[PDB]
């Protein structure tokens, strides 16, 4: 998370670090509690090759990574079929528990939001994780779950964005229906955050919009972050999560 | 290049060398000279965003980088405009130098194919470049240009393999018609390499088949090279280097 | 510590880590607490080049690195004036904190070794710290303070060994009068555990008998870890440590 | 070599690289031919701890690294007995080379001193290298020997000058009376450089004062490259070599 602050305990009860096996359990990807036996996720953090389950584990929140780690297997990875990379959609994935988790005010679920929802420019949102704090930049120990409000774009005027600068023709779509775009130059996911929540508040409730997808950099000029549209992809998630 | 051997000093006249800016001219990608004043290349080595000139320099055909550099500058840049990533295809791009280099034995263009050679599989074809010999191996000092032998793989056959053991949908075309797959486990182009020539004796003629784009791994089972075929874009090519 | 394990809670209270300014107050080396308000350590941790007493933190028994962090400011660094580098002896210094800290169960000094104590081979004695666990591999999050037991190896025995397969004449010592050598091809400190504690239980007494001060490799065959015989050090300490 | 400039073809023909078996040979430390079949450099890259011989290869004078390797096995190392570490001196060695070289204009012996030269501050001496050009800066391709202009420094001067900023005590002796102190805050040798020659102008002759030994940082104040002084260890390299 680029220029954002430490999060209080109890925001973000649906936050998830996915871990690989190297040496030591390590976080290499956000995800978010959808259900109790669910995890949303980037499917580029778990394919498209298929991995061996026996390498990666699902940590609920904590505060500081590492720290009271309660390791969870994955019984199943489902990997949306049009993903093969990200910058042509589909980057989204679901990651079924071996067994539900217990539910509580400091873990819970967060909710998908209505096909309806459109999340336009001014919505008030955050993307959270534990990735770097800028380019090349490590979030340091004790490591904390950070925060950060980043301002949404509409898809048109961020497409065009994509393209201020870049040889790609203006005819040629960069950012797909199934993508939104939120962040600034001071504001945005990095390097570890990928795979995790983007909420905004509607109406006082939080609502998924996006899974932090790609960009072409952490907080970079006419770069915004760009994530999968949940709302996009519902028949899907709903074809397995109950 | 992996799995290769130093090319001879008569070897691929054509081959180019780019230079990025840093503590020296640094090679980060090869190209080819297709007219006495075109470089032919990929567009990832220069795009998609547009770079400031001022960093970049092409060195023609020498036998190790670095050594007896004759730096050139670009003129202009011309970056396919359908290209945007590699894996979605329009991977070349055209390299425009002040002014036609000399025609020699030792350095000249090299032919582009006819619209109609597909490139079969058991088409004899090498794959040149100062790439690194192996997955995070450089290729070490003096830096010789080498040279590699790469069985092609039909694009289908190619396809399938890209899908093994993959999530990845069959209706979900991995390999696109304007790419070609060359390379195997053993011979291979790798980091350093793209932008550079697969080039292919035709019935006793040297044709620039490809242009070397992506793949997913240096010399990884199932995982063939994948390059920018360049019969695909003939026309886009003759529409800015004379015929 | 190299083929360690983490340690109890209850153990090495007088354990201490020191941390130098970086993106965070990094660990950098060990120490022990040998009086409420004194820290020992290697003199190689904090010189033989005189540093900004700024960048620099104590901190005390803690199970895991950076987690529950009170770092503790240095009021004054001494290090012995014959020290220049770890090979020619002399490795040992002394960190006299703003404060005497609080004493408990949890956090306590370590005893030092009478004069005539030569801990011979056969001690059981451990080194602790928070080190790589291997060449080249640090230890993983959430850094647990380690232990490891240690074979003491005789002075003469082990100058032996260092020249083994070594250009060196016999004529030249390699292990010094003020060194001590524990450790074999399984078990050993690594970088990072220097200037940490190697205490040996003599007679149902734990004792500092060492200061982690060299070696050539961690476990590496027929090089044991060389440490600062605390013992030829006693005067100089009781010089400033009351 | 911090602070220098490429050297001219004709300069230094006694200069050697040494290499290690890894990859490829790679240059790990300097020496200097002093007889036909032998070459004067550090213990200390080749020790304290005896190597396989197989591993290591001398390259004669060479004017870009790496680029016209005609590498010489060697027949047998002679590390000086009291040497352990660096500080604490005696920091030489002797290599034999597996047969005599040729002796030329471009390659040639450099002289040792006599018994009686003591280098004082004000003599004209350089130290010549493949190292980095700064902290943590590696000479970049294509790799031209450097020579640098360093200024010696009166060994009591020097110790008073490691003493400064240090917690150790003045009665504690750092500098040596087998060392040689030269460089500034500008000019210096760096990593790479090591083993290779300090060289000075007496009466227009080039005489071999000292091999690069150690230091704190390339070119840091207040603490000059540290030398193994030659004229030291005359007795024991006579023992060895002819002449
Ligand atoms: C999830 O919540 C469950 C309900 O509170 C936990 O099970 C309960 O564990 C208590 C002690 O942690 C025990 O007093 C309760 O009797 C027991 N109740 C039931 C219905 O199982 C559960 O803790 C796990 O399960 C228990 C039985 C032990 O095996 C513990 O070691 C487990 O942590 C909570 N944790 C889960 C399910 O992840
Ligand atoms: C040392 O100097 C000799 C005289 O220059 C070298 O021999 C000469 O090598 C020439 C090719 O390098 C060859 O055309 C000359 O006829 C030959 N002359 C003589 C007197 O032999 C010698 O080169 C080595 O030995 C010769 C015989 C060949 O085997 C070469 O391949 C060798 O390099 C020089 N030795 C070295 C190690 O350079």
């Amino acid at each position: 998370i680029v220029g954002g602050q430490e999060a209080p305990r109890s925001k973000w009860p649906w936050q998830v670090s996915l871990r690989v096996r190297d040496r030591y359990w390590m976080h290499f990807c956000g995800g978010s509690l959808i259900h109790p036996q669910w995890v949303l996720t980037a499917a580029h953090c778990v394919g498209p090759d298929v991995k061996d389950l026996a390498t990666l584990r699902v940590q609920l929140r904590e505060q500081h990574l590492y720290y009271q780690d309660q390791l969870l297997p994955v019984s199943r990875i489902i990997v949306h079929p049009q993903f093969y990379i990200i910058q042509t959609g589909a980057d989204i994935a679901l990651l079924e528990l071996e067994e539900p988790v217990n539910i509580s005010s400091r873990v819970h679920t967060v909710m998908l939001p209505p096909a309806s929802e459109t999340f336009p420019p001014g919505m008030p949102c955050w993307v959270t994780g534990w990735g770097d704090v800028d380019n090349d930049e490590p979030l340091p120990p004790p490591f904390p779950l950070k925060q950060v409000k980043v301002p949404i774009m509409e898809n048109h005027i961020c497409d065009a964005k994509y393209h201020l600068g870049a040889y790609t023709g203006d005819d040629v779509r960069i950012i797909r229906d199934d993508m939104l775009c939120a962040g600034n130059s001071q504001r945005d996911s990095c390097k570890g955050d990928s795979g995790g929540p983007l909420v905004c508040k509607v109406n006082g409730t939080w609502l998924q919009a996006g899974v932090v997808s790609w960009g072409e950099g952490c907080a970079q000029p006419n770069r915004p972050g760009i994530y999968t549209r949940v709302t996009y992809y519902l028949d899907w998630i709903h074809h397995y999560v109950p």
